[PDB]
């Protein structure tokens, strides 16, 4: 019992039961402000409609009539009554918003009889069959699948006849017929089943329609692309209906009490006179900036400036509203905290600082870590933009520089990016349906629509250039072509689009590397006050490293080595070791390697500047650095004066069944000590000599990859010991080394307070050790993946999030076993997860030390870092 | 009386009469350090100096050498005893830092018999004939002029004879020899007179010598390029001599608590074991990097290191310090806040602020503001410095892209920067004499010297990049040339260096727009905290609008009209104005125009999103827009249906004897009426429109320039009113606008009273007000100015900074009778000086209610304006 809720009964705290639109909507009630009034089905008679084989229970249809019925006291007005019938709007709402991913029906409990009676009661048949032909459209779109287009396709025909130029310009007599060429449709593609007739059929209807899109392809691929997890199910909105299409003095609005694109202080956002949300949203007719409303209707739009600032200082946040004028009243239907940019974000928190409206906490605990992947975007470069031939021009939606090859839906743009093609999706206007396209391009340009219209909301949300309503473009679906300013561009054609102008270039734009706002820089001051997990990075160069520490990078968490033996001056005394048959020639051929390391070492210790570094080991099988092709084998052949039929026998000696898990790192390490020996004395003998030339302390981190076992760290562990003891006694140095282990096989973890022993220190190798513990590799497991995405097994990809559940317990237990060997054990994390932030929030949850990730990624884990010591 | 003062009898804040090193020696004697003492003749003693036909004072030497007793019994040591002397150096510092253009004698009281019991008492004769002939050489440079050149040219012979690869490699023979050289020198360059062979002499010889180079025209020149007043004087410090010369477990270096180019955290520097001061600055033996010198000294570099942490924590800023270790004993020589470079500044104010260590308010008011216009230096373009011809590398001593056109010398550098080329200068090291060539470089590049050399340190100053050290080069001074890996550059050629990175390249790099380092824009918002001064822009187009509000701009102080009618599509329509005979014929030509300037201010308010901005009137006379070239006389005329002779008659008509004061603003605003009719109509159809096209506020703000009567305004206003009005109703709005004027005649602010009658806003045109009061043109007082400056008349430009005592008086006038008929009379200024902190500070102190300056000056002035707030 108790599956729905008037507006009166909740509040924003009651946000995982209502959603969020259900729980704002409660919320500005409490205030009293002009909120139609409603009830909210909740989130948990969703997961109720799915425990019972996907159907509405009785009980909760009970409880929808029945809160219908109080609607209808309240009102006066019996539900689609035949006479003076009551409509509602009936809006779906998760507890996680997903701007441009929801439903909306509106004018809901229209039919022949209750139209007229519509029509009677306010005197304006044209405003009813307006609603109601509305209604027949919103309805067939949200509750089965009919395609706007089909619908749109029928009223373009009747205003290109009756010479028309607006939707505007049409006569009830044309609504009254349109909708009767509506409803024709929505049969004719029911199998001849008929537009349900009754208020209360309709209502349920588009209440199990909201329940069953919850599991819809696009609605399951979206909550993955942004962490919302399935059970959290969807609530339902239904809301009396205010009109904004009664008239001329009558509106309908989107608003955000800043720019969400930029987050500059004021209003931003757009309406129309006499419409209903759709018609903004839609831009045929191009939508008014929010601004120009106070030239229309200066009285509501002082009441609705006010109640806009009032909204905003209630939710201490940039508020996202909506709002309703009917014949000169104000109404808002909607307010939620809203999306924006990564700059936006940060410029705002930054202003709701200094006014005194949030703490510092609040500032940094509120922005989307994630989102600062975008401050990185490369930019545009001035010169090239410049000499750049602007074809066209339109609104700047969402910023960014973006620039790619044209495709003109979003499966076609989504295929072409998987060939590594940088795409740009042009569509008339975008749909739920086109967000994994719209995921997958540089950017997005749209022919109609304004700031608040489907592609511009998504695409600031994925942090996606957009530049959209630009009109002068006539898309060709049916040839794949659209014609702008000079030329007709087919598929494949390069253009750039600048979404923080809106302009648009012929060909590819030359782009650099992205600077850094100021209130980034203050965020990250804050983020560093709080957070208590250091943030390292994964960086193999002098030039990474640099960027890294620009970013906050407090040194290096994994520098790999393989470069340092695959770069054309270094292969041939790996391959020359490989193709020996002595110890002895290992050695020559390895030792012939570090004068070459030595210096890459050296040029990291100057640029790191005492900063500390942690070195990983010799990590690929020897396989690897053969020669694969029976040329370039030819060629080691005549090198080392070996038959090709040697060098290929060697080659196939390596071969391996799984290279994943063959014989490598610290397995390699043990059979042949004189890697780890050589790499040592690369080390060591690079940073003694850098400290000797600079005084600046060093203490080299060297790391062992691939290790479960003690004794088998203890091994290599004593081979760089006696070597490191070794090149310190020939140079006369007292310098301090960590010889600690990776912690990527799941034997390391279960038994890591053995291996803790002799490691002095763990950093958590990711990738592998979710590999193993997951069973199979991620090259791999593209064949399935997705059919586990498509299927719900999994809501998230556990190479780019870590499993808590699962891969999480081995590391809570690694560092807790560890540190019972050796309480003072550091721990780190560098496979990719070291840069999620819920990644990054485990981590700091169960004890790490520090967690590191590559140069770009570091200001998302300082942030991430804060938020974590602040959440927990 | 009280000429001299002992360091205990000061403290920092005697700064005035001790000036900054003086009143920093005794600042860290008081705290007790390791200060060796002495004693400080006063910038008062300089002046009376200066009083007595520049010769000493009987009762000032008298005091000198009473002081010199002091020290004597307090060492129990004669000043320059033939058996066991007492020697002192000499050191001079005004109240102001002047780093790289003060004096230092180190080991005076050495002569012939001096130094055999110096050698005697301290059983090392190396090292006293190494000290003697150092001082030889110093005292022959800094009291004489003796160039450096003659000595090091003896010291090269003698190293390149004995076969010797260092100074450091001489017998106290050589040394005793040297002596004997050097000494030969000053007397081979004095008439035949010897060196000063008595302690009294040397020690007032080297006084005197001080006080007279206060007047040198090289300090001349460098105090206004920095704002020093020539009365403030320079202070002689006298202290006992400590030696990092005496050998192994001696030396002496430069450090600054935190990094000067970057502001970086942590100790910076470099120091030479068994060397004085001067060596490390000429880097002939490669100086060491401070941090080394733990690894030489662990001990006395502990102990420098905490000294040098309660420097700073006790300043409360970052420390430029000067220690010698003197056979392993530690002595502290000199500190004061350090210069910096404008990232330096923010970076650490910021951290300086976050340790807790300093207040916000602090912060801010301690940066440079005038150093802020380094932070829009353009920098270079990664793609052309990628592949740019990295032809050598050196230290990174100042920051910053420079490019440009190599020079040999100051002189023909500061040259050839005037005939408009960008330069570089390229040196062996730089010295006092080349500080105006420096300070007309792009970038300096030397061969020898650190990060403390004179380049290093004068260039942070300038703000100015810097690469030093580069021993790769091979300078051929007699042929204008020099060779760095592939080739041989010869004067003039183009290369381009990285301060930063310390690169240096063949050609010249493309460079782009600065960014921002965030600090910047915390200050800045710390600045605008504070500064109750408005800031505003100089503009005149959409582009720098926007890049000025992108930097604190809060609209448009001036927005020039002349474009509007320069312009290639617009000339015509002025011309054909020009040449017609009717008041007829002179509104059709002008009214063509209004279509193109309706457009330009459309796009100024698309812009500005209603922002102000004050948008003067045509402001020339009628002479510059008629063509001067014959031929281009020739086409006007053959457009305009008329004869060559009669355009030219018409053009020699214009003609006048002095422009700058002739027919034009508001003068040929009220013979002509037509004209700012005209232009009324274009603002006020700009604004009206993008106001019905946003919605968003203007309030125009109308500006007639060269101004001088009341009524004069009155008649150009009453134009000016009539039109607006009428647009207003054929336009039917409710527009407010208001129309000021410029205060730019002397005559406008002696009756300012009057004019504001009629004026609802004042803007100070700063440029012409100047030229006025001054009685000439900027343009023409070149002939003279520098006389002024080398002469000291003037020891300030009048068209750079605000004129106080004179242009000022009239500026505060202004305002003050202006608002004693117009209370809330609103004032600007918008001539250069508006981006001078100094003259920023004035306007704020007599009322302005805001400045405005060009896109780049802006955080200058905001900064300025935030200082002044808190300074007053
Ligand atoms: O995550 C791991 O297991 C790592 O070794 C880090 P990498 O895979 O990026 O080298
Ligand atoms: O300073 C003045 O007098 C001005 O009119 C501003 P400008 O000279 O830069 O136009
Ligand atoms: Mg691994
Ligand atoms: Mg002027």
């Amino acid at each position: 019992a108790k599956w729905v809720y008037k507006f009166e009964e909740g509040n924003a705290s009651m946000r995982n039961l209502l959603g969020g639109k259900g729980c704002n909507l409660a919320e500005m009630t409490i205030l009293g402000m002009p909120i139609p009034q409603g009830f909210t089905v909740t989130t948990e008679a969703c997961t109720e409609y799915y425990n019972s084989g996907k159907q509405i229970t009785q009980e909760i249809q009970d409880q929808i009539f029945e809160a219908i019925t109080w609607l209808e006291e309240l009102n006066g007005k019996k539900f689609g009554d035949t006479e003076d019938p009551l409509l509602v709007s009936v809006r779906s709402g998760a507890r996680a918003s997903m701007p441009g991913m929801m439903d909306t029906i509106l004018n809901l409990g229209l039919n022949d009889v209750a139209v007229e009676g519509f029509a009677k009661k306010t005197g304006n048949p044209r405003f009813a069959y307006d609603s109601y032909r509305r209604f027949i459209q919103m309805y067939s779109d949200v509750v089965m699948e009919v395609p706007k287009s089909h619908f749109e396709k029928i009223i373009d025909a009747m205003k290109e006849e009756k010479g028309v130029h607006f939707d505007t310009d049409l006569t009830a007599d044309d609504l009254k017929e349109l909708a009767e060429k509506f409803k024709a449709v929505y049969k004719e593609a029911m199998n001849g089943e008929e537009f349900p007739q009754e208020p209360k059929d309709q209502l349920m209807g588009a209440v199990k329609a909201v329940f069953r899109s919850w599991d819809n392809p696009r609605a399951i691929v979206y909550r993955r692309m942004n962490d919302i997890p399935g059970d959290w199910g969807t609530a339902v909105n239904v809301q009396t209906m205010v009109f904004g299409n009664k008239g001329e003095t009558s509106g309908t609005g989107v608003a955000f009490t800043r720019n969400p694109s930029t987050g500059e202080k004021g209003i931003y956002g757009e309406y129309l006179i006499n419409a209903q949300g759709e018609d903004v949203v839609a831009g045929v007719r191009t939508p008014q900036p929010i601004t120009q409303l106070e030239n229309d209707m200066p009285d509501c739009y002082k009441q609705f400036m006010d109640l806009a600032m009032k909204l905003e200082k209630h939710f201490r946040d940039m508020q996202d509203m909506e709002f309703t004028i009917e014949e000169g009243k104000l109404y808002f239907l909607q307010t939620r905290n809203g999306k924006r940019t990564a700059p936006a974000a940060l410029q705002i928190a930054c202003d709701l600082v200094d006014e005194g409206m949030i703490t510092e906490e609040e500032a940094v605990v509120r922005i989307e870590a994630k989102s600062l992947d975008q401050l990185l975007h490369p930019t545009f470069n001035p010169a090239a933009l410049k000499a750049g031939e602007v074809i066209g021009s339109a609104l700047p939606a969402s910023p960014g520089a973006a620039a790619g090859k044209v495709y003109f839906t979003a499966d076609e743009a989504k295929a072409a990016h998987e060939k590594g093609e940088r795409v740009i999706l042009v569509r008339l206007e975008t749909s739920p349906e086109d967000i994994e396209g719209m995921h997958a391009a540089e950017g997005i340009l749209t022919v109609r629509g304004g700031m608040t219209s489907h592609a511009a909301v998504v695409a600031r949300g994925m942090g996606t250039c957009c530049v959209s309503g630009c009109g002068e473009i006539k898309i060709n679906e049916e040839a794949k072509t659209f014609e702008l300013g000079g030329h007709t561009f087919a598929e494949g054609d390069y253009i750039s689009l600048d979404g923080s102008t809106g302009k648009i270039y012929k060909g590819d734009i030359e782009t650099q590397e992205a600077s850094v706002s100021g209130s980034f820089e203050r965020i990250m001051v804050w983020a560093d006050k709080f957070r208590t997990l250091k943030v390292r990075t994964n960086a193999d160069t002098p030039e990474d490293t640099l960027n890294a520490v620009k970013l906050g990078a407090e040194g290096i968490g994994l520098c790999r080595t393989e470069h340092m033996f695959f770069e054309a001056d270094r292969i041939m005394k790996i391959r020359k070791m490989i193709l020996s048959d002595s110890v002895e020639a290992r050695e020559e051929a390895l030792n012939e390697l570090i004068p070459f390391q030595k210096g890459d070492f050296k040029a990291m210790y100057k640029a790191l500047e005492g900063r500390p570094m942690t070195v990983r080991y010799l990590d690929p099988p020897l396989h690897e650095f053969v020669p694969h092709t029976e040329e370039e084998q030819a060629e080691l052949a005549k090198n080392m004066g070996l038959t090709l039929a040697e060098v290929k026998a060697k080659v196939d000696e390596l071969h391996e069944f799984n290279p994943m898990m063959g014989h490598r790192g610290c397995r390699l390490a043990v059979t042949y000590p004189e890697i780890a020996k050589m790499q040592t004395r690369a080390v060591m003998e690079a940073a003694i000599e850098v400290k000797e030339e600079t005084g600046i302390d060093i203490v080299p981190e060297i790391m062992i990859p691939l290790v479960g076992e003690k004794k088998e760290l203890k091994f290599v562990k004593d081979v760089v010991v006696e070597v490191a003891e070794q090149v310190k006694k020939e140079k006369g140095s007292d310098m301090q080394y960590h010889i600690g282990t990776m912690i990527e096989i799941p034997r390391a973890a279960l038994t890591a307070d053995a291996i803790a022993e002799e490691a002095e220190f763990f950093s958590f190798g990711t990738n592998d050790l979710t590999q193993m513990t997951f069973g199979f590799s991620r090259d791999d497991a593209g064949k399935f993946l997705d059919s586990y995405y498509k299927a719900k097994i999994y809501e998230s990809d556990p190479f780019a999030r870590l499993d808590q559940t699962g891969v999480g317990q081995l590391v809570e237990m690694a560092v807790k076993k560890g540190r019972q060997t050796r309480p003072g054990l550091k721990c780190g994390i560098c496979g990719e997860h070291g840069g999620d932030p819920s990644s990054v929030e485990f981590c700091h949850k169960v004890g790490l030390n520090y967690v590191s990730c590559s140069p770009f990624r570091v200001p998302i884990a300082r942030l991430a870092a804060a938020q974590a010591a602040l959440n927990n």
